[PDB]
């Protein structure tokens, strides 16, 4: 396996105090949990249910997770990465950190945020409206990697619209990580339909550039009106999916450049595939939402090179954001 580098904010954290990146060792101040009062739940999450809540203090709208027990480890990571990246545009602001003290069981406050059903939102999402909230994505992910940090779970889920204010946050930063030049990371650490090419094939040395595949996933099921647009039905499958639409050729070229072991299991599912033109994916239905300019932006976020793919900087320079400048 041949190394790899970020082509932007690489050495972020090598010019960073220990203190900033070693969420380990990072030392967590409390709030107190009589300061908060719970009026509604808003869902159960995998790790956590969720409520709508008031700081009684001082009457400010809040949202408390409260976390099912978990490695604290993990925890006191997400706690540093929302610290070090609180006041950054787009961002969920971490409020407050309380534990509940007949159950040491610990909370996370944020910011409330009124959001709709992403379902039933991407339904009716106007051709300014994608453009739009993606550069707001984009805000988020430039701001996030800038500081070092890879989110590692774009999808959705973690992108909280309030469309009547036009207000966008990314959320649920449980996965994301500390970017160090020349090192390997884990690569299960997204969800499925998201995940990277990179992650698929166990190449371990990647960086910033995971988001804006996953980025890149997301703009195809806008554009396109087909959530999620790799609807994969398992991790080797995934990939199959992808090739299917990308090609087998350039997979193949991808794993050459970077001289990756190829999982033996790949070898009957894989098959010949054509990139496909975009445009074919293009129907009268969703064609209203494709123009020149979106289809030459995801084809520079979907392809396999994880180096090749647009950095979130280069992402907002692009055409296809060109009105959203006002």
């Amino acid at each position: 396996p041949v190394p790899s580098r970020a082509r932007v904010y690489t050495d972020v954290n090598t010019h960073r105090p220990r203190e900033y990146w070693d969420y380990e060792s990072h030392v967590v101040e409390w709030g107190n949990q009589d300061d908060y009062q719970l009026v509604r739940k808003l869902g159960r999450g995998k790790y956590s249910e969720v409520f709508e809540a008031v700081n009684i203090t001082n009457n400010e709208k809040v949202v408390v997770k409260i976390l099912k027990p978990v490695k604290k480890k993990k925890i006191k990571r997400e706690i540093k990465i929302l610290e070090n990246l609180r006041g950054g545009p787009n961002i969920i602001t971490l409020a407050d950190i309380v534990k509940d003290p007949v159950s040491r069981t610990p909370a996370l406050v944020f910011e409330h945020v009124n959001n709709t059903d992403f379902k039933q939102l991407y339904q009716t999402l106007t051709d300014y409206d994608i453009r739009f909230y993606m550069y707001e994505i984009l805000k988020a992910l430039d701001y996030c990697h800038s500081m070092g940090i890879m989110h590692r779970d774009v999808k959705p889920h973690n992108v909280m619209i309030d469309h009547e204010h036009r207000k966008l946050r990314l959320i649920d930063w449980g996965l994301a990580e500390f970017y160090h030049p020349g090192q390997e990371y884990n690569v299960r650490v997204a969800s499925r339909y998201f995940k990277g090419p990179e992650l698929l094939v166990d190449y371990q040395m990647y960086d910033y550039s995971l988001d804006m595949w996953s980025l890149g996933c997301m703009l195809a099921s806008m554009i396109f009106r087909k959530e999620p647009f790799f609807h994969g039905h398992d991790n080797y499958d995934q990939l199959v999916r992808i090739a299917k639409v990308l090609g087998t050729e350039d997979l193949y070229d991808y794993i050459d450049k970077y001289n990756i072991e190829l999982d033996p299991r790949f070898n009957d599912i894989l098959g010949r595939h054509s990139r496909k033109r975009w445009e074919r994916f293009v129907h009268s239905e969703n064609q209203h939402l494709v123009s020149p300019e979106a289809l030459d932006f995801l084809d520079k976020l979907l392809r396999y090179d994880h180096q090749s793919r647009l950095t979130a900087r280069e992402a907002m320079e692009h055409p296809y954001f060109y009105t959203v400048v006002k």
